[PDB]
């Protein structure tokens, strides 16, 4: 009752070889299941994995759209699969799968779209290769938290919420006053639970260096000043920075 | 036993790779479902998915219409299968699904409705392309829940609602006078229980251009603006925005 | 055992399948019947569903209203299948299943109704082709709740309603004067459960256009604006706006 | 974890195109430029607002019960003890922000020359850009539009 479900993963690993390996630039996938496996006493069943080394058509390497589209067939092969425990090996090293050092390319890729932005916006005004830019991303990573409960002031009266109130006065008349008051309220309240998205902008720094014609004007050089603080969505309160200077190139 | 459901599995997706290739641009098909298991210790019920690979045409390329129409194919023709779970693979990768962003194509078709319809209304006074209006939308995904729980006021007690009443008024003639008295009430009440909607529009922003026949008169400007003013729908209280503005095109 | 109503599926498709042959624009259906299993383990049990791909006779669209024929033959052949869980495609593309945004269809549908009949009406006024009109409507799709519990009031004592009353009355003569007075009342009362609909129109914004006849005389404008506020079904509380504006076409 | 840039990018090339499509027939196809920068909320937002409307006027107040006892002797003594227990308006909403909106939007638009457009011919450019926008003051949008021509 126990190696026919081995027998099955293993053909289920031929299965998925076989659909993996038909798809153009490759000509041989072989993968490796890990899967929670027959021991009568585990019960958590643990997230599974796919281990995936493939040979590609020499002259040819898989981009990273495809590389998505196999982890993401295999996923969809396997139940209750996360595609990131897909693990995928060309035929020789070089890891095209990312699955501690990952906010470094996501950096990287923060900063590549800002100044591609910016070299966007900027090559009808001087030229193609005429300006260059560089952008330092300041990213958090930390796991914030937050559980917000403000409450509204009543100590107005003409702004409080009395569910109950005794109210009891009394005088002889040499006068002798009392009263005494008692005030149950309801109050207004608010509960908010902020959890900070992980790998956020929270400082940029961009220096931006503009070739010649001859040194340009001063106002076409404040309005590109302009435009490049725009084009890095700018922000004082983030401590952002922007220097831009002019000088020829060589 | 075991082996019979996994044939079942193995004739299934047979079946689907046979009757796949009726229907054009479909030469192999190969797919695979994913059930976890008919659970007897969790009632999480981890989701089956389904994974296909396919062949195409040469000399022929997909919209995303057919891509879809496989999609809910396969989706339809094996229950237990949302279609988001279905993952369909190009002869070479090209992930054809994005298995967060149904937003911005939600939001594309509102905007087009809306830009379409000023459209129609404002062809015929100006012509078929003398011009052309964009729609932004902002649109509310938030999810709501609501109560309210109006009370009628019993201030006034010839308006009010009186279950009970003791009323002891007694009083000696040097006068000592004395009055005790209770009250209970019914009230009036109202209760809710709304549940706004997902995704209403909450602010339009509308932006129309018109061509020359030599500017147009005035009024007829004004009337033009009227006729989009009411074929945006535009709410003032809702920060709703719109701008128009004549010009000869290109 | 279960290899029975596998093949009873596996049958009856190619019985539903035979029937969709015999249509005219028709040569085959690829059907697949989806009954996932008829479970306990959730309070869902999602129906099962079924696919129908057909590849029709050459050089014939396949109507709407026979879309819809075909899809409630599926449906009615086929017991625990809803007519709206059905999938239907062509031997190329064609998503005819169109089963979030179904208030976007049901909107253009309204407004289809409502400029349909404006437009019907004022052709016999001003000629077939004189008149444009566009409908912009604003739908609640939110569910309501809501129950009154109106109390009438027995203040009056005239109209009040006592289900028992103590009363004493005393008095010595130095006057010593009592009077206790207790009353249980009991009130009469509404109680409503309004549960409002979904897809009610709370506003329509229409904008009218008329052609020339040179323009049309005052009172024929102003009660061509009567009428197209009559057919709207227009009420001040809702809200709703029209606007009706008369120019020569191009 | 990285799609939040895909999802920023797609958002980005909407308005980018949508901004585009307005201006070309004003200027021409290739005439202006445009780039979007979007500053996109991608925290978990929960919030529940729990609302009492004040009763504090007696004019709009709503009782459930009410025990009065007034008395007096006349060496004035006075003596007046009073109890109202009230019932209270309330609404509570649970507005569970979506995930994914726009906070803040740059933008900066370049116009070539036909020589520079006119005064006028400008602010209606840079007032049609900032409707085509969706700009919003309330979220700190921005706009930076400038002639001069293309290389």
């Amino acid at each position: 009752q126990f190696s026919e479900q081995v027998n099955y993963q293993r053909a289920l690993e031929g299965e998925l070889a076989r659909t993996i390996e038909t798809l153009g630039p490759v000509k041989s996938a072989r993968v490796h299941l890990a899967m929670p496996k027959p021991s009568l006493f585990v019960r958590e069943q643990k997230s599974p994995s796919a281990s995936v080394t493939v040979t590609l058509e020499p002259g040819r390497a898989l981009d990273e759209g495809q590389i998505s589209a196999v982890v993401h067939l295999v996923s969809s092969a396997v139940a209750g699969l996360p595609p990131g425990n897909v693990t995928l090996v060309d035929q020789s090293g070089h890891l095209l799968t990312q699955s501690n050092d990952a906010q470094l390319k996501f950096a990287n890729d923060v900063e590549s779209r800002i100044q591609r932005r910016i070299e966007a916006i900027l090559s009808p005004i001087v030229g193609n290769g005429n300006v260059h830019a560089q952008v330092t991303a300041q990213l958090d990573f930390a796991n914030k938290e937050q559980t917000e409960e403000h409450y509204s002031p009543n100590g107005d009266a003409s702004k409080a919420t009395l569910r109950s109130r005794q109210l009891n006065i009394s005088e002889q008349v040499p006068r002798s006053t009392q009263r005494n008051e008692t005030s149950n309220y309801e109050v207004d309240r608010t509960i908010r639970h902020t959890k900070m998205n992980v790998g956020d902008i929270e400082r940029l720094s961009v220096a931006v260096v503009v070739n010649y014609k001859l040194p340009l004007t001063a106002d076409q050089m404040k309005q590109i000043e302009d435009l490049t603080r725009e084009a890095m969505g700018f922000s004082d309160k983030r401590g952002d920075t922007l220097n831009v200077v002019n000088s020829p190139f060589s």
